[PDB]
């Protein structure tokens, strides 16, 4: 193509353009004011438009590396802001590029992103609709600047819909704050999940990945045949490694050219992918990631026959031990998509560590011919746990199923600070809302999908205020031990009870008023904080005083002068609370 800016200009349409170079330059420029990036994208938006009307004028012909890297150089702020940054403009193309790329920032210190009232942002929704989108682009893309463009305008647009709706609505707060809550934290979760894959390809190598993209493509294609998975994680591990690089552009021409593949060969892989590849290209790889399961080959064979009973069992394992152990995973995988892919993973160690020992044997076979009997109880150890965990919380709720977690977890780690059992304990209730609410065979894949975001971010919060070398340990354990490691905390009986503080069990009036997250947050931190005080209560003994505390918030709330209710009652309840706990 003669002009690349004016084909992605067709391509992706003046919309989408438009929002994709906004969250381009903020990605870079994540300390420049809105009404400046405003200006870049305008000036980009017309020269692109210049080119469509006629390719052969000036700048037309050079490539979109070359033009954004241009238009960055011609910051006037760059050396004073950025610093080195601004030394990457002395340098030619490709170099000048992969500069930039370093020097982006993954912690720019900015102040925290404020939600506004909800009448002053259907109010500005409503005034100047175009602004107020492109200022929710440009306040995310400045704070993650490795958030992948189209899936960053994915979520604008969902943004967008839950305006549309709750702005027109009787009760505009109601309906909007929990779409926005819902978005903040999916948001949240794509943008720990895309940073996550990319420091296990660094960590713990190409290998590695592999063997997890085979598990879960398999899943999701069970009709393809073995050479058409291998095909397909060779190339999406390719695509992996080139967008963990950062380049915007390599990487979309990356997954185009996959989709593109996919969509040709649709016969070879799935039955659910029609709809998807007849979407514009900007959402068709996102619409193929996210792509229901085909429905399994009907009538498919015992894996004994191929990896128990055979007799080249370890002649096929010795001659390419991967290719084998990933003829496995697949097998195991197109049968099982009830499953998580660490489960398949920690199924095909336990079947690799066995053929490694069999296979130098004289009889390989009657080492082996039990090696299925050990995959049961690796199976059902999360079967229960999700069973009992999803039980308890359709018993008690996501604020309560919350608060057993806050007293079994804080029991364990005493040591992690309040904030970040609060915070952890929260959002592994939130993890039974989003994958309790899916069937049996859809809860082990969402719980895997969310834990691992879960609790990296406590192993993050962990490592930056270490408190216990058993979080480390969890931390610091192979991807298939981490959750396993968590599930083996025992509880920490040696923790001397911290001393008591009076300004910590004070309430006051104000949590009357407060939101509903913030008022649970106020009594999650007093729980977690009466827990670390009386460690040995019972979980009799803690209901009475929460029960105790409950009712007295019933009656502060209601009382004609709050404040001084909230002083006297509160007093009492801390002084029977404590002798009762005595
Ligand atoms: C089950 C767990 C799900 C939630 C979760 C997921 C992931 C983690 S984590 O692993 O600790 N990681 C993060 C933990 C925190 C953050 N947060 C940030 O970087 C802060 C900036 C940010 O994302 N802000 C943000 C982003 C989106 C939001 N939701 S929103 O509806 O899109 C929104 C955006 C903007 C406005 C208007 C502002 O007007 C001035 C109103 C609503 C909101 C919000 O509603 O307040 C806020 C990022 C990550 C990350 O993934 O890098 C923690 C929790
Ligand atoms: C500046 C212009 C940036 C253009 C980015 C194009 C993104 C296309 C995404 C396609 C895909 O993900 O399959
Ligand atoms: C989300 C940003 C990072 C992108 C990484 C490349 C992912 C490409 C997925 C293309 C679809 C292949 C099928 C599948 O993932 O199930
Ligand atoms: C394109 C196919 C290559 C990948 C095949 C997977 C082979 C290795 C599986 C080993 C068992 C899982 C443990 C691991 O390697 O992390
Ligand atoms: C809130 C907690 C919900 C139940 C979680 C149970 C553990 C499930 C683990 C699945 C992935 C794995 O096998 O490690
Ligand atoms: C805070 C520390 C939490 C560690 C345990 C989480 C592991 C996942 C299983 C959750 C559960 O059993 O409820
Ligand atoms: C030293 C003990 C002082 C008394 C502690 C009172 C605070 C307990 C808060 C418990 C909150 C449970 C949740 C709820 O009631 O909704």
């Amino acid at each position: 193509h003669k002009s690349e800016v004016a084909h992605r200009f067709k391509d992706l349409g003046e919309e989408n353009f438009k929002a994709l170079v906004l969250i381009a330059f903020a990605q870079y420029l994540q300390q420049c004011p809105f009404e400046d990036h405003v200006k870049l994208v305008n000036e980009v938006t017309e020269f692109a438009k210049t080119c469509v009307a006629d390719e052969s004028a000036e700048n037309c012909d050079k490539s979109l590396h070359t033009l954004f890297g241009d238009k960055l150089c011609t910051v006037a702020t760059l050396r004073e802001t950025y610093g080195e940054m601004a030394d990457c403009c002395a340098k030619q193309e490709p170099e000048r590029n992969e500069c930039f790329l370093q020097h982006k920032d993954d912690n720019p210190n900015l102040p925290r992103l404020v939600r506004p009232e909800v009448d002053v942002m259907c109010t500005a929704f409503h005034d100047n609709e175009e602004t107020f989108l492109k200022k929710y682009l440009y306040e995310i893309a400045r704070r993650h600047p490795y958030f992948y463009a189209p899936e960053l305008l994915f979520f604008a647009k969902r943004y967008k819909a839950a305006f549309t709706e709750c702005c027109q609505a009787a009760d505009k707060a109601a309906c909007l704050l929990p779409k926005l809550d819902e978005l903040r934290d999916e948001g949240k979760a794509s943008s720990a999940k895309q940073r996550l894959k990319c420091a296990s390809l660094q960590k713990f190598g190409e290998r590695a990945f592999k063997a997890w993209a085979v598990a879960r493509l398999s899943q999701r294609f069970p009709k393809a045949e073995f050479a058409e998975v291998s095909k397909l994680v060779t190339d999406l591990t390719k695509v992996h490694t080139e967008c963990c690089h950062g380049d915007l552009l390599e990487c979309a021409d990356d997954r185009a050219d996959l989709a593109k593949y996919i969509c040709e060969n649709q016969d070879s892989i799935s039955s659910k992918l029609k709809e998807c590849c007849e979407k514009p290209l900007l959402e068709k790889s996102h619409c193929i990631a996210e792509v229901e399961n085909d429905e399994m080959p009907a009538d498919l064979p015992s894996l004994a026959a191929d990896f128990v009973e055979s007799k080249d069992v370890c002649k096929n394992y010795a001659e390419a031990k991967d290719v084998f152990l990933g003829m496995f995973l697949y097998e195991y995988a197109r049968r099982h998509p009830d499953y998580s892919v660490v489960l398949l993973l920690r199924l095909a160690k336990t079947y690799e560590t066995t053929l490694e020992k069999c296979c130098a044997a004289a009889d390989p076979h009657e080492c082996y011919a039990k090696v299925f009997d050990e995959f049961k109880p690796l199976v059902e150890e999360p079967q229960n746990l999700i069973k009992q965990n999803c039980e308890l919380f359709e018993q008690l709720g996501e604020y309560k199923f919350q608060n057993a977690l806050l007293v079994r977890y804080t029991k364990k780690v005493p040591q992690v600070s309040t904030p970040t059992l609060v915070e952890v304990s929260r959002n592994l209730g939130k993890v039974g809302s989003k994958c309790c609410k899916h069937p049996e065979a859809k809860r082990m894949p969402c719980a895997e999908d969310y834990l691992s975001v879960v609790l990296n971010q406590l192993c993050v919060l962990h490592e930056k205020t270490p408190v216990s070398d058993r979080v480390t340990k969890c931390c610091t354990e192979s991807l298939v031990n981490r959750r396993p490691c968590f599930s083996a905390l025992e509880v920490d009986e040696t923790y001397v009870p911290k001393e008591f503080n009076a300004e910590t069990f004070t309430f006051h009036a104000d949590i009357c008023t407060l939101s509903e997250k913030e008022r649970q947050i106020k009594k999650q931190t007093a729980l977690v904080e009466l827990v670390k005080h009386k460690p040995k209560a019972t979980k009799e003994q803690l209901k009475a005083v929460m029960d105790d505390f409950a009712a007295f918030v019933e009656k502060c709330c209601k009382a004609d002068d709050k404040e001084t209710c909230f002083a006297e009652e509160g007093k009492k309840l801390v002084a029977a609370s404590q002798a009762a706990l005595g």
